[PDB]
């Protein structure tokens, strides 16, 4: 039936780390950047840590709490796993740092210096991490450019779980939704497959914006005309078509995260014949205190 979730949470000291700088606030609360001793083992972890608003109200403690449950149950070099929690008065969730930031800002501000070989590997990356949320009977929800992030640029790694739900259980990004999703609730891994095409689109467009202008309340209808998303000016048929295929309205007809593996795998294996971008072949794409104990948290596990 459905197996024992052993995962164990971490509690940590608010000593056991400092914060460095603000990454993000405004929103719905903050992240910082930081370092982290976990104490007694004499060994730096640089750490991302999301921190609820201030306004530490009972109707949000829940839904960051949510996140943790899941970032803390899974296991996967392309799944953003949770590190820990800390209990101070709002609860600070603590995953490993991603210093390049997110995807999505990632291919706008690298425009340049971005080949058909990374962005042919992200799509490998994500549908890896993706095949293994089905895996553990997961629907996210919300995959999107800007909730993949970069660890190096050859690593990413699928986060956010805000969002995320065991599939056919009971508990919004228009634009990057299935359409059982918009016009009935509807949520199979099926339907993360749609956000996938949407995702690769973004990839392919250099962080172009799904619909741009088109307001939303429409896109329902748009959609349900039959009207998809422009093939990207450097996309070869073959992908194109790939992304088209999440778009079917049956939606076992879209294609299984599984496949989307192997297809995206195959083709990165010779990326010119696929994504034909300018002056390709010629593309290549953090500090202070010690960093002699410095490690990285791909490396840190404890049983
Ligand atoms: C250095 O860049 C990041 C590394 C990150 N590394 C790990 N996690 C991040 N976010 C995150 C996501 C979910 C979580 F549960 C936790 Cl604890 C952290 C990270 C967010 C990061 O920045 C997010 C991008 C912020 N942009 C910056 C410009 O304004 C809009 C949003």
């Amino acid at each position: 039936g459905e197996a024992p979730n052993q995962a164990l949470l971490r509690i940590l000291k608010e000593t056991e780390f400092k914060k460095i700088k603000v990454l993000s606030s405004g929103a719905f609360g903050t992240v910082y950047k930081g370092l982290w001793i976990p104490e007694g083992e004499k060994v730096k972890i640089p750490v991302a840590i999301k921190e609820l608003r201030e306004a530490t109200s009972p109707k949000a403690n829940k839904e960051i709490l949510d996140e943790a449950y899941v970032m803390a149950s899974v296991d996967n070099p392309h799944v953003c796993r949770l590190l820990g929690i800390c209990l101070t008065s709002t609860v600070q969730l603590i995953t490993q740092l991603m210093p390049f930031g997110c995807l999505l800002d990632y291919v706008r501000e690298h425009k340049d210096n971005i080949g058909s070989q990374y962005l042919l590997n992200w799509c490998v990356q994500i549908a890896k991490g993706m095949n293994y949320l089905e895996d553990r009977r997961l629907v996210h929800r919300d995959l999107a450019a800007r909730n993949v992030l970069v660890k190096t640029p050859q690593h990413v790694k699928i986060t956010d779980f805000g969002l995320a739900k065991l599939l056919g259980a009971e508990e919004v990004p228009i634009k990057w939704m299935a359409l059982e999703s918009i016009l009935h609730r509807i949520y199979t891994h099926q339907s993360d497959v749609w956000s996938y095409g949407v995702t690769v689109w973004e990839l392919m467009t250099f962080g172009s914006k799904p619909y741009d202008g088109i307001p939303a309340s429409e896109i329902s209808s748009i959609l349900e005309k039959g009207e998809r998303l422009p093939q990207p000016p450097i996309c070869t048929i073959d992908v194109y078509m790939i992304m088209v295929k999440c778009w079917m309205i049956d939606a076992d007809s879209r294609p299984k995260f599984r496949e989307l593996i192997i297809e995206f795998s195959k083709m990165a294996r010779d990326p010119q014949r696929y994504l034909v971008i300018q002056g390709d072949e010629r593309m290549h794409l953090m500090d202070e205190e010690d960093m002699d104990d410095v490690v990285d948290a791909d490396e840190y596990l404890i049983p």
